[PDB]
């Protein structure tokens, strides 16, 4: 679980987006895992604008902070899931660090801000959802 909290957003995984934040929807995309829900309090986070390909991510399942390397967004193949069938789920960063299941939403930080959250993983992979192409998170 986790979410990030930008000005009047919160972004979240869509598999795990609550009945609330589908009433308050501002966007959604299935390819991305992403979820988009506003809020009526101003939020506590600040996003990164950068090509940064390392940073810190929080590791639930763990109670610990790692620090990773992590590939450019991409077009990578998922396996279907309860939530999704096979697919490619694209803007997709994957890193070699722990992960299960439930450490979806943990954030992956740089030295500038959010980065993405956990949306993938396994066998010591862990794959970040990107959201720095979402400019308009800040206005
Ligand atoms: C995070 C993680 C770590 C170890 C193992 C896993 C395995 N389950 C998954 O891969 N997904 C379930 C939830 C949605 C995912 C998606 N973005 O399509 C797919 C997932
Ligand atoms: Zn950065």
């Amino acid at each position: 679980s986790g979410a990030i909290y930008v000005g009047n957003y919160r972004v979240v995984n869509r598999h795990l987006a609550t009945h609330n934040d589908w009433a308050n929807l501002v966007w959604e995309d299935s390819s991305r895992d992403l979820l988009v829900s506003s809020t009526t309090a101003q939020g506590c986070d600040t996003i990164a604008r950068c090509d940064c390909q390392t940073g810190v991510y929080y590791c639930s399942s763990r109670r610990k902070h790692y620090p990773v390397s992590f590939s450019k967004p991409s077009l990578i193949f998922v396996e279907a899931s309860e939530y999704y069938p096979a697919r490619y789920q694209s803007h997709l960063m994957l890193a070699v660090g722990h992960s299960e299941p439930g450490d979806c939403g943990g954030i992956l930080r740089c030295q500038h801000g959010v980065v993405g959250i956990v949306s993938t993983g396994g066998n010591g992979l862990v794959g970040f959802a990107d959201v720095r192409d979402l400019l308009w998170l800040d206005e």
